[PDB]
């Protein structure tokens, strides 16, 4: 399943972010009267990538456009924002591995187990779109709190030359502020997880949505052509 | 498999490490006339543990007294040192995971891929032995390298209740020193790693070397009666 164009919203102030989880972020929150979002074009270097995690406020939709990002998925569900899948209590979980090819188009509901690395030797394009689910609070940018997660947790790239030096405390804070954005975020890679299949599940392999990427997206182009009835920032 | 006891060289002035893999390591060289090692008798906080790696140097064994740690081990070997285990060639391997029992006695052989975690809320003891192989050079200790690496890699604890932070550059030291010790170590979990499975093949569950270990024991023990015919420290 693959897609044709993702465009990003142009503000005029950029939210540059690199994350902690060493990914490279343009990111942006949009929202009209039907729909809010957060979008990123992404770059991941060698190694990059967020640890198993699962998402309670959005729906999140993953573009490789040149693939070789490797996408981990659950098959298990977790509604429940209160159990952690841990070997604590209610279990860790099985994931499966999806080798992403160009422009390939993932989608992820809220409560599935997810993450991704870049296993190559080479800095690789992903992009990211977060959309609010019907029981996601109000943040600021009405885009369900993906923007505003990255935002306190990373520190914002003043200088995309000089990469600013991730902390001990920056790697801590995106796990333990996870929560207040609707993840639940792990701390190490084998935390919520107890196997890793190459043998991708066709339940998995067909999720797709593309009514709403493609809403979300009319949405950015109509940001980008100055039409007021939307807003990006 | 189990064993009883192994027992720590008594030494004057202990190493205490904290490595950048999160090991509490109180950590010692023995050798005699016919043998050489490495031992470290460890506490491993949550979600502590070193990324996959292997050993050109040493053989290796692990005693976990409570179990609850959480082992990973191939089954394929990688002979060549300079063939890293790597998307870019060479190609990632399959491992297996070990949930370790109390007194449980795990022997690794050069050449295999392993890795181990603290998959718990709770710090768990382990003791690691690496003995000196046929092919490794000769370092100040004897030993094959390994108490060598930590001492270069790893912080001194200076106190158990307020144990030292670790830096960036200690932590890209762990990965980028390590073949100096005859280890090729990832800087990420993923990098070496294709997929994870909790079905242990039997090849890699009947390994073990108690002769080996037994005499390195018998070492330890002269050291601490007093007898010269042997060095710890």
């Amino acid at each position: 399943h693959t897609f044709d164009d993702i465009p990003m919203p142009k503000l005029a102030d950029p939210l540059l972010i690199y994350t902690p989880a060493n990914e490279i972020f343009d990111i942006a929150s949009c929202s009209a009267k039907d729909i809010g979002f957060a979008i990123a074009h992404a770059q991941i270097p060698p190694g990059g990538g967020p640890m198993p995690h699962i998402h309670y406020f959005i729906n999140e939709w993953f573009w490789t456009p040149e693939g070789g990002i490797e996408l981990f998925h659950s098959t298990k569900q977790y509604p429940n924002m209160d159990e952690l899948p841990v070997v604590g209590g209610a279990g860790r979980g099985d994931l499966y591995s999806i080798q992403s090819e160009p422009k390939q188009l993932i989608y992820s509901p809220n409560h599935y187990m997810h993450g991704f690395v870049n296993p190559t030797d080479k800095t690789l394009p992903i992009v990211f779109v977060w959309m609010r689910n019907e029981v996601a609070p109000d943040f600021p940018y009405h885009d369900g709190g993906m923007r505003e997660y990255f935002q306190a947790v990373g520190p914002r790239i003043t200088d995309l030359n000089n990469l600013p030096e991730l902390t001990n405390a920056q790697r801590a804070a995106f796990a333990s502020e996870a929560p207040k954005y609707g993840i639940n975020q792990s701390s190490y890679f084998m935390e919520y997880v107890n196997t890793i299949s190459d043998k991708l599940p066709a339940q998995i392999a067909k999720l797709k949505n593309d009514k709403d990427l493609e809403r979300m997206v009319e949405v950015i182009e109509a940001f980008n052509r100055g039409d007021k009835s939307v807003t990006c920032s």
